[PDB]
């Protein structure tokens, strides 16, 4: 069960736009620290509108069942405020940002060791949920969160953490999992029913081809009853820029659930690339 935390306790500073049914906003969070110590955190603040009922139930359970779970790559939730006609979830602010926006910010002047480093952190972050059952279901490289950018002079790779799972695919507008093929692997499509451990290393590879691709969306180009189609027609996404991941983006987004590889496997595979 989440901390609680006092309306009183949080201000609002900055819009940062609109998650799927949420509106995001960077803050501050008074609280009472390590030793009675007053501090003014940064913190990342989700609204969920209490009028949408089951996605925000969805929303918060998904967060409550992965907080549990504390891991180094898996981003951290201090609590919620139940304020009103809203539900808000109070996460740590990270600080460089969604990775898809970062490598458009670096106009994509990384290497390809540094993208490895952060394939290799995430399939670590996914085999711990795999190892605890536990499907995230909206893995994007959107969701993945710089803490720390790359250090030449100590040999430090960037560092990154997942963010919290959102609304559960089971219960949003089947329009809404359409606009996100090709995250959404197939069966998703054919029945919501289908979300399965399989689901997110779909949505893994998916998310090595925007790493590999500077930060460019697959299938942006198409509406949602051609991503729908592209699915009926079973192809594939075409190799991103970095060609090195492209075998591995098509190992992990067959068609067939069950082929796809454990996340032990990927992270092999990962460390011989290297
Ligand atoms: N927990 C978290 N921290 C951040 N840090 C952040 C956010 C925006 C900027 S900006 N306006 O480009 O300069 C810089 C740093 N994002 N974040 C999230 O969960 C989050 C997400 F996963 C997806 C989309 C939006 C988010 F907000």
């Amino acid at each position: 069960v989440f901390h609680k935390i006092r309306n009183e306790d949080l201000i609002f500073n900055e819009s940062l736009g609109q998650g799927t049914f949420t509106k995001i906003f960077k803050g501050v969070r008074r609280e009472v620290g390590d030793y009675g110590q007053l501090h003014e955190t940064e913190v990342l603040l989700k609204v969920l509108d209490k009028a949408h009922r089951n996605y925000s139930e969805s929303f918060f359970e998904a967060a409550s069942m992965m907080s549990k779970l504390s891991h180094k790559h898996l981003v951290l939730n201090y609590g919620v405020c139940f304020c009103g006609d809203e539900n808000i979830l109070v996460q740590e602010f990270v600080k460089f940002g969604s990775l898809d926006t970062y490598l458009k910010k670096n106009k994509n002047c990384i290497n390809i060791l540094w993208k490895l480093e952060v394939a290799k952190q995430l399939a670590w972050a996914m085999h711990f949920l795999e190892e605890n059952t536990l499907i995230h279901g909206n893995v994007c490289a959107k969701n993945i969160l710089l803490i720390r950018e790359e250090d030449r002079k100590t040999g430090n790779p960037p560092f990154i953490k997942l963010s919290d799972p959102g609304i559960s695919i089971t219960v949003l507008p089947k329009d809404i999992l359409q606009e996100r093929i090709p995250w959404v692997p197939p069966e998703c499509i054919e029945n919501p029913k289908n979300l399965n451990l399989a689901t997110d290393k779909w949505s893994f590879g998916t998310t090595l081809w925007e790493i590999c691709s500077g930060g460019d969306k697959p299938l942006s180009a198409l509406d949602s009853q051609r991503k729908l189609q592209f699915y009926e027609d079973r192809h594939q996404l075409p190799a991103p820029k970095a060609a090195e991941l492209a075998n591995l983006i098509n190992n992990c987004m067959d068609y067939e659930p069950d082929h796809r590889p454990s996340f032990r496997a990927i992270i092999r595979d990962l460390n011989s690339l290297f």
